[PDB]
């Protein structure tokens, strides 16, 4: 006679087990005693539904041991829920049910994944230090992964910097930019659970900026140009030089305070004369001069050029009088000064410096001399107006101008006066 139902020995069933565990782990045993004895007694259990993609346990109809039948998943499934029931070989059988919960705990098997498979970016050279460059976010499966991300390679002098957060990797500008150095990153960043990793690559591409100014080769040239240099002499070549690349780089010559005489070429920053110049006029011009790139915004420099102009042997002596005259009388001794002669020489240095001379000229057969700087005329000699009562002599200024020297010539006439 079969008088008492199998009572379980938990009120309801509960258990966790590592995702991890092998095919056959017991999970649980599921126990009931019925309180008969012979077949009244013997239990048979089994599991019933009370959806989940997967179902990898089963129970010993006999011994009451649920084990995993199927490799676990705490990615798929986290929790099932599921009855058991007991039963008695009764011929009238009794049987109860009751709740069986299984929770399945995490291990660390699945790497960190980063959101986009690739990433590129485009920096302009004057990007600011401290700037934001790019977040990456990575997602791990695993509830129990906490992510750090590290730059790990390919940061070039240390321009990158990498602060780790809840959401992210955050890379910021750490220290300025220059495209003479590096066109390009390659920036490898890992993310880690603290034991699986996965690496992205961060492609940076930098474009040249306007970041400088042209910089001449002097604040002040000076250069030299004799007053006979033909129009369109070249006279010097400035120039100014560009760190930036291309455009940024390619300098334009400008003269800011124009003047007839002189032009620049503005590729080359070669100056030519443009006029005929005249020492006796301007001795020496001042320009300004710009050297701009071709940037945009655009950058420039300014630097001073002084022309001097040398004097060239253009002039030629003049005489104060073109004709001088005077007299002495006869007897007369030898250094007697008759007359002093003049002349001017619009020229400077020795262009313009004079000797005085009767050489290509006329002293009265050796009768005259003239002193060189002074340009005294004297007797030389004893005269006699038996032989010349009257001497047309001949004086010459000549400059000391060197590529050629200049003259003027002119004439003296000289009385030689009775006695009574
Ligand atoms: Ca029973
Ligand atoms: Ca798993
Ligand atoms: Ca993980
Ligand atoms: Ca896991
Ligand atoms: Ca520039
Ligand atoms: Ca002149
Ligand atoms: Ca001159
Ligand atoms: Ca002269
Ligand atoms: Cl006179
Ligand atoms: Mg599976
Ligand atoms: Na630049």
């Amino acid at each position: 006679v079969n008088d008492n139902e199998p009572i379980f020995v938990s009120s309801p069933f509960q258990a966790t087990v590592l995702e991890n565990v092998p095919l056959g782990y017991p999970v649980v045993h599921i126990q009931a005693v019925d309180a008969d004895s012979g077949e009244n007694a013997r239990l048979h259990y089994r599991l019933v539904d009370t959806p989940t993609p997967d179902f990898p346990f089963q129970i010993h109809n006999s011994s009451g041991w649920i084990t995993v039948c199927a490799e676990l998943d705490r990615e798929e499934v986290e929790h099932y829920s599921f009855g058991v029931e007991a039963v008695d070989h009764g011929s009238p059988p009794m049987s109860s049910s009751t709740s069986v919960s299984i929770t399945v705990l995490d291990v660390n098997d699945n790497d960190p994944v980063f959101t986009q498979p690739t990433y590129e970016l485009r920096l302009n050279e004057d990007a600011a230090v401290g700037s934001s460059v790019l977040t990456l976010q990575a997602r791990d499966r695993d509830a129990n992964s906490v992510i750090t991300y590290q730059l790990t390679g390919g940061n070039t002098r240390n321009r990158f910097a990498l602060s780790s957060q809840r959401g992210g990797g955050l890379i910021t500008l750490a220290l300025p930019l220059d495209y003479k150095q590096e066109q390009q990153y390659v920036l490898a960043v890992t993310a880690s659970d603290g034991t699986r990793s996965h690496t992205a690559h961060v492609l940076i591409n930098v474009t040249d900026a306007n970041t400088h100014r042209p910089v001449f080769q002097s604040s002040h040239y000076t250069v030299s140009v004799s007053e006979d240099r033909p129009v369109g002499t070249s006279i010097a070549t400035l120039s100014a030089n560009d760190e930036d690349t291309g455009e940024n780089a390619r300098i334009t010559y400008v003269i800011q305070d124009p003047v007839p005489q002189f032009r620049i070429d503005p590729d080359s920053g070669t100056m030519y004369t443009m006029m005929e110049l005249d020492y006796e006029n301007q001795v020496a011009y001042t320009l300004t001069i710009m050297a701009q790139d071709n940037g945009i915004p655009q950058k420039s420099d300014t630097t001073t050029l002084e022309i001097l102009i040398l004097d060239a042997n253009d002039n030629a002596p003049q005489f104060l009088w073109d004709f001088y005259q005077g007299s002495i009388f006869e007897d007369a001794p030898p250094s007697t000064s008759i007359l002093q002669v003049s002349a001017t020489d619009r020229d400077s240095g020795p262009n313009g410096r004079l000797l005085y001379t009767f050489q290509g000229g006329d002293d009265g057969d050796g009768d005259f001399y003239i002193e060189p700087t002074s340009g005294v005329i004297r007797t030389q000699r004893r005269l006699d107006r038996e032989n010349v009562a009257v001497y047309n002599l001949w004086a010459l200024a000549v400059d000391r101008g060197s590529p050629t020297p200049l003259s003027a010539s002119v004439e003296i006439q000289v009385t030689i006066l009775d006695i009574n």
